[PDB]
């Protein structure tokens, strides 16, 4: 087959571009591992920054996210005394940002996707990319015994950390840099539910916890645990025991425990590799880098990156010219280091680590408190929580 | 003999304190250790934040450091790329710091103590505390075979870090933090040479280094070296080398050295006893906490501590009240972490660590380019650097 570019991976970075990209008139050609239920099975994010929405808006996810989509102007903080409200739209110059949901704005991209008659070939096992360098690139994957062959101008990567594309990639000509932080997140998605309003992020000296909503009838919490510590060892009952024990006075008569829609899981990590590209390749998502949880980043990430690739391929395409396609793993990558430290502080604020001497937390404590007060403070917060600029091009 | 506060250690918290006292008219008597030269030999600090400057102001080293002391608006941070100017006065809010420099503070304070009569004991050896917990104190040194007595009310410890009051207060009823930082700084004072004329902080990967001045005609460098690696071996003409090395366009035409007025030194480190206090003890300055040299703070520190000491003092003596003493370590204890915090922060993101990983070090470059780039950055920068607020009381 022929297409334009081709997309290894159909989770919502793949599948904007694509449904990006067609809008404009450059075919694309999904191809996923996976079956549509799997991949729509996968619950993650809820947290989505403005530009990431307006880039939704720019194609489609407008009808229900417009009509569906909690939009929030604070966070609130808690640190072993009360709890501290941020107002993000006084603090970020007038931003704020919207509770969709992962799952739902992945729905919707299957969705609109659909109905344009583009390509997408499920079930696709084997993936191989070959001719990277090389003027004209090609992908391989099996759908039988059958061998197939797409040949392609361009293949973008948003496979996922887990992906092919990063792997083909000369290892020398790659730059890798990770952490591997000491804990994991606990999810528990309970439906039946109502919740507590706006986000509250919590630092209780039993670990961190943190209460989210997906709906107005629909929750989504976690608290930090060790490592591969089995979930099948936490329960429902012994998880809302021990939300419930990092909290303050949200955490009784007005919070509203039930069974979970079976919804639990697991941990966090960042990484980045340097460069996201290779001849004809382009990494998108956490194909190209990971992004601790906690500053719901990394969706938001793979948004803005989603937007270079596919802005790039624009003018290659329509206008002439392209090796401002070069110049692509340069834009994306000033805006995933702002993030990955505003991702590692957000974490290393709130966590609680193994270690820490009492300077170490007295540390801690004191830039929440410098932070949560200072108003200078709390405008780096707001600002880095909403999402930093975008982006340049030309 | 008989006084009312009675102070161990004449650096300039001793005689700010002692020198604040007296022109309100609670009679205090220092007693040092040393000699008046030793104690005058000792040049350190340059940077007085506005606060220690209206204090000096309450009292006297008006004449000359209004006098003599450029008055800064700024200071520069360079970052292998270049130099980047901060604007304390439009950043903070409309305030600035003052270079006159410690050695004078203290010679003016020496200067002053010495006209009005007050009191003195210089090389008083043994200097030894009695009745802490008691309902009259008493101090016990000797200035023979001569072991003399000085019943005060109050004994101030501003002995510095290794004096003998901390020591004097049981144990279990303090409480350490400390972080012994890997790395020393490398002071040459060099007087004949011109400065460059603002502070130029540098993130160099050699390491920090530190152009400061004293005077239009003096300069105050450093450089970060590792521990106890000897100064015997350090050289003028090996300093003015690897000072220039961790430069500009600051470093060529435009530096000037020559032989340091033999001025050359080393160590930093973080520590806090918590609480400040015992009985009728209080601990004031390096007796008390030790910040990293590198945010301007210590002696700033010392003097909003030597403040809250003295103004406790007043209502004790002159109202009828003073329980509110006991609320001291409280006021004080606020401000040193803000400061400790402020301390480390700067000291972590200019100095160059035996560890960084490439995201260490991915995170130390990145986190510069935001405070140094953002507005909500730069504020949280300056609004520290001059000095967060100073306290209640009440
Ligand atoms: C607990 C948690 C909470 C989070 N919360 C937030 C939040 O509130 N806000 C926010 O903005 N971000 C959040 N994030 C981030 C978010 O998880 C991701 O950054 C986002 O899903 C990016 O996904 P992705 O496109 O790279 O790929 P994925 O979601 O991994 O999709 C990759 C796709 O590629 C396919 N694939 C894999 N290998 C192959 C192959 N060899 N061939 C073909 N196809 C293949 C897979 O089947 C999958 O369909 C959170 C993450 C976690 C873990
Ligand atoms: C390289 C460097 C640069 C710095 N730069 C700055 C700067 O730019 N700005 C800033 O604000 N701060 C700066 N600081 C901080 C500053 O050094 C101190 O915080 C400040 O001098 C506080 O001093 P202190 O009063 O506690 O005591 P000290 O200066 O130690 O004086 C203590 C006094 O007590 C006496 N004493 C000791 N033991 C006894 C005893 N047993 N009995 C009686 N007397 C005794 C000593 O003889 C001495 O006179 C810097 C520090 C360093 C190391």
């Amino acid at each position: 087959m022929k297409t334009q570019v081709a997309i290894i991976g159909a989770g919502p970075s793949g599948l904007l571009l694509g449904q990006l990209l067609h809008k404009a008139g450059i075919d694309n050609v999904i191809l996923e591992r996976q079956t549509p239920d799997y991949v729509l099975g996968r619950i993650r994010a809820g947290v989505l920054e403005q530009g990431m929405v307006d880039l939704l808006r720019e194609a489609g996810v407008d009808r229900r996210m417009a009509r569906d989509g909690l939009v929030h102007e604070g966070v609130e903080i808690a640190f072993a005394g009360q709890r501290r409200r941020i107002d993000l739209k006084r603090l970020s110059g007038g931003k704020t940002v919207t509770v969709y949901g992962q799952t739902e704005v992945t729905r919707d991209l299957m969705e609109a996707r659909e109905a344009c008659g583009a390509t997408t070939v499920y079930q696709a096992a084997e993936v191989r990319l070959h001719d990277l360098q090389g003027e004209r690139p090609y992908v391989t994957f099996e759908r039988d015994g059958e061998r197939l062959r797409l040949d392609c101008d361009y293949i973008a990567g948003c496979d996922g950390f887990h992906g092919i594309s990063r792997q083909s990639i000369p290892a020398e000509r790659l730059k890798v840099f990770e952490r591997v932080y000491p804990f994991g997140w606990l999810g528990l998605l309970a439906d039946t539910p109502p919740v507590s309003h706006e986000l509250i992020y919590a630092n209780h000296p039993r670990g961190f916890a943190l209460c989210s909503q997906r709906s107005a009838t629909r929750s989504r919490y976690y608290v930090q645990v060790p490592l591969t510590e089995k979930v099948e060892d936490w329960s429902d009952e012994r998880f809302w025991t021990e939300l419930k024990a990092r909290l303050p006075a949200e955490v009784a008569e007005k919070l509203v425990t039930g069974p979970s829609l079976e919804k639990s899981i697991a941990p966090l990590r960042s990484f980045v590799v340097e460069p996201m590209q290779h001849g004809r390749l382009f990494l998108a998502g956490d194909a190209a880098h990971i992004v601790p949880p906690t500053g719901a980043k990394g969706l938001n990430l793979a948004a803005s990156d989603v937007s270079t690739l596919y802005r790039l391929l624009l003018k290659a395409y329509r206008e002439g010219r392209g090796e401002l396609l070069e110049r692509y793993s340069a834009i994306c990558l000033r805006r995933i280091w702002k993030a990955e430290r505003f991702s590692w502080w957000m974490t290393s604020v709130l966590h609680r680590f193994p270690d820490t001497d009492a300077f170490s937390q007295r540390i801690q404590q004191t830039e929440l408190e410098y932070y949560l007060g200072s108003e200078a403070g709390l405008a780096t917060i707001a600002e880095n929580y909403v999402g930093l600029p975008y982006e340049e091009i030309e």
